[PDB]
């Protein structure tokens, strides 16, 4: 069977690949001293042009994201220029491992590398936050990975799916038009629409351009492959410019803007949303025309999982150990509720759940909404894949989420219709910006710094408050939740510079078309068109710091004093010996004892509302 | 008399002065990257903290536009590479001849010249509106000017004499703070308020290295002249950084900035408004205060007529 040939054709080692790293610095040369927009827009044209595309082995959905898969893509635009600095460790190193042609290394160290040098996002942010960078890079405290770029975002494919690509180019058309008549006042809004023009356009010669090789590799082919491939050519002439109408066209339409979004778009959390809701009228016509079959239906999906495998992310020795394990995660949305609360299970989410179960890769990240009123089948089908050791689900629970969704202040429907990407992150779909992993904070770092007046106990730092040493337990709570605050802002005021960093350096014109309010409103996404905007950072090592106000609690009530508890700390409890094993045995977070488990929640809550509190850029 | 004196060194032939165009370049090139506005502010700073200043013959209001004056000043972020292509054509040319010193016109036409290609004003206008460019072009329809940059405005020197540029700096620093305390969301307003600060210290500088050049010529000097040198050092340690309390500081307060201003835009009716109204204050107290006499003020005002 098909699934067979295509599991094996993505087995093989992984490359550093750079055929869109070239053509992307070889238009942006041809494009110096013109608007930002408009070079972002002919850059990812060039690339979508020129780039060598394949079919592979017994396919039914095409579009490479690179040419000659497994591979990371370079952005040196954004973070690129770090695993450069590395091109030696790339093929034998023990995680992650690239094989890089010695003959393009030569091109990234003496032609890449020293043009993106000083052009990158992090060199406009630097002079605006100089402070931050230097503790950023101490790697103790946070770290901040808008540097990259934003990505991170559920594509609203159903606002594609209703207009296709034509729709975009000549809408842009007739709001060109409409600006020149009112004399250009309005600069920004008029960019905008020359760079989704542009953008359009490559899009649908990229779909063209793979329309042309199944044509020409089905003149050479035989049978029931001849008929795939020719099948193939009519599906890429019509599909991404025109709202398709069939199953194969829907997925064929999503798999080539999502293969382009990677070259515009950094490699992390570009996602497909609630795709079992959004193709399921397309399915639903099919069977029962007799269009399509089950196993049809099947293969077709399988191939799109599959193809997902294609990226591994292009990081450093550092970076590989703060995001190990090949973190890309271009996620996908099965199950939940409609905007009613009604079950919106239908059967293409069962179909997504078993080829999921099938496949077992690394990617698609599939996460699965479950609720109340989800059905008893799908909760045993999703037992009996996750017992069967599958271990590649992630399940919502649909009463909290859209509950801290309303408290971001998002509409019942928003909330309700929401989509995950990413790994955890949840968000509104199809109309947010949310920047979902901006962020992450090393909370233990706070309660570091809270005994031991705004110091790290071990580096020599102050980058914490100025806070006093502690004397009782009551008065470490405040100089804690002081420190929390502190770091928070230390990172709302990185974010937010790299956030209007990235408006002006890499704003990215065609993933804009795919997040709503974005086209209508003529602004760009990293500028703020979606309709909500939020910016996603993350808490690290709740419990450490819970546990470690518990194990505080019992030590000085029976005994010790603070000066003590924070002396055996900088000593690594090396001379402290009694006092650690009295720490160690101390309640712990997650074994549902309330003692301990209250603090660790207090630590959140202080967190969340330090950080839901602030504005971003956008 | 003084006049006569003053009259005489500024009829001698212009130049193709080159010293801002340089430094400007060079602050560019260190700052590639960073927001735009900052590096402007940069670039100012870095003219006025390196172009090569004078004092003339019988001054009391001192800053040269230009090092060794008649010049052209020369903006490659506007309009400058046009004369770069006509290099030749300078020293003998019918009208508005401008002598070009051979050892910089070879600065110009391999440093100055590809760098700003395709950095300039026009090269983001261009793919915006190619069929404009080329009407615009032939010359027979309209000239558009903002090509060149923008100016032409009459400068709020009463908005700047009523606060002086240690103001701003000490503005912009709080200002800078505050933007800080709630997260820096306004991103545009910070890199203006950096910008503002950078600026602000670029020119509070300026009116100091003169201050400078005054104490040195005064130490090598004769009876009137040298007390007239000693006061110019005393009045741009002053202003532009504090808000003047005399006459003569007022008008030197006025010029400074306004030679600074031809540093950064283009040479076009960079105004000083209304001229008659705002000086009046200082004028009229000093008048009657007995500090200055009516012939000493005609003086002073003589020397800034002169200088632009």
């Amino acid at each position: 069977d098909r699934i067979e040939k295509l599991i094996k054709k993505v087995s093989k080692p992984a490359r550093l690949s750079v055929e869109r790293c070239r053509l992307y610095t070889e238009s942006m040369k041809q494009t110096e001293g013109e608007p930002m927009i408009i070079r972002q827009a002919k850059a990812l044209k060039h690339v979508l042009e020129n780039i060598p595309i394949q079919i592979l082995d017994s396919e039914l959905i095409v579009g490479t994201m690179l040419p000659n898969p497994p591979g990371a893509i370079i952005f040196p635009e954004g973070v690129g220029l770090r695993i450069i600095n590395e091109l030696d460790s790339l093929p034998n190193r023990e995680t992650n491992r690239l094989m890089v042609d010695e003959e393009d290394a030569k091109v990234l160290r003496e032609e890449i590398a020293p043009y993106w040098q000083r052009k990158t996002i992090e060199a406009f942010a630097f002079p605006l936050m100089p402070d931050i960078m230097q503790i950023l890079y101490t790697g103790s405290v946070f770290v901040l990975t808008e540097i990259a770029g934003i990505s991170h975002v559920a594509v609203n494919y159903p606002y594609l799916l209703r207009r296709g690509f034509r729709w975009f180019l000549e809408e842009s058309e007739r709001r060109i038009r409409a600006l020149e008549e009112s004399g250009v006042y309005e600069g920004e809004k008029y960019s905008f629409y020359q760079a989704a023009k542009i953008v359009s356009e490559a899009v649908i010669n990229y779909g063209l351009r793979y329309s042309k090789l199944a044509e020409e590799l089905a003149e050479s082919e035989d049978g029931e492959r001849r008929e795939e491939l020719l099948k193939i050519a009519e599906i890429c002439r019509k599909v991404p410019a025109e709202k398709p109408e069939t199953f194969w066209e829907a997925v064929q339409f999503v798999w080539l803007v999502q293969s382009a979004l990677h070259q515009e778009n950094y490699e992390q959390a570009i996602s497909m949303g609630r795709i079992d809701q959004y193709l399921y009228p397309f399915f639903k016509k099919d069977i029962g025309e007799g269009r399509i079959n089950r196993e049809l239906a099947f293969d077709i999906l399988a191939n799109l999982w599959i193809k997902t495998n294609e990226i591994v992310p292009a990081f450093d020795s550092l970076l590989e150990q703060y995001f190990s394990g090949q973190a890309t995660n271009q996620a996908v949305t099965i199950g939940g509720c409609d905007i009613y609360g009604n079950d919106a299970t239908n059967e293409l989410t069962y179909l997504m759940l078993e080829v999921t179960d099938r496949l077992r890769l690394r990617q698609p990240n599939v996460h699965v909404r479950i609720n109340k009123g989800s059905p008893e089948s799908f909760l045993k089908r999703l037992a009996e894949a996750i017992s069967s050791g599958c271990n590649n689900l992630a399940l919502f629970f649909d009463d909290a989420a859209v509950k801290a969704l309303k408290n971001a202040e998002v509409d019942d429907r928003d909330a309700l219709n929401y989509t995950t990407d990413g790994c955890v992150e949840i968000a509104p779909f199809g109309n947010s910006f949310t920047s979902s992993d901006a962020a992450l904070i090393n909370v233990a770092k706070a309660l570091e710094y809270a005994l031991n007046e705004g110091v790290d106990l071990q580096f020599g730092y102050e980058f914490g408050a100025k806070t006093e040493k502690p004397k009782f337990l009551e008065d470490l709570l405040e100089k804690l939740r002081e420190q929390v605050s502190h770091i928070v802002k230390l990172v709302v005021r990185g974010s937010n510079v790299l956030s209007y960093a990235n408006a002006e350096v890499k704003p990215t014109p065609l993933l804009s078309l795919c997040v709503e309010d974005c086209f209508e409103k003529g602004v760009d996404v990293s500028r703020g068109g979606a309709r909500y905007n939020f910016t996603g950072i993350q808490a690290v090592g709740i419990a450490d710091v819970g546990d470690s106000l518990v194990a505080i609690e019992g030590a000085l009530n029976a005994g010790y004093s603070m000066d003590d508890i924070v002396e055996a700390c900088r000593k690594n409890f090396v001379g402290y010996e009694k006092l650690h094993k009295l720490l160690l045995q101390s309640p712990k977070y997650g074994n549902d004892d309330d003692a301990a488990d209250k603090y660790t929640k207090m630590v959140l809550e202080w967190y969340c509302e330090e950080v839901n509190r602030h504005r971003n850029f956008r």
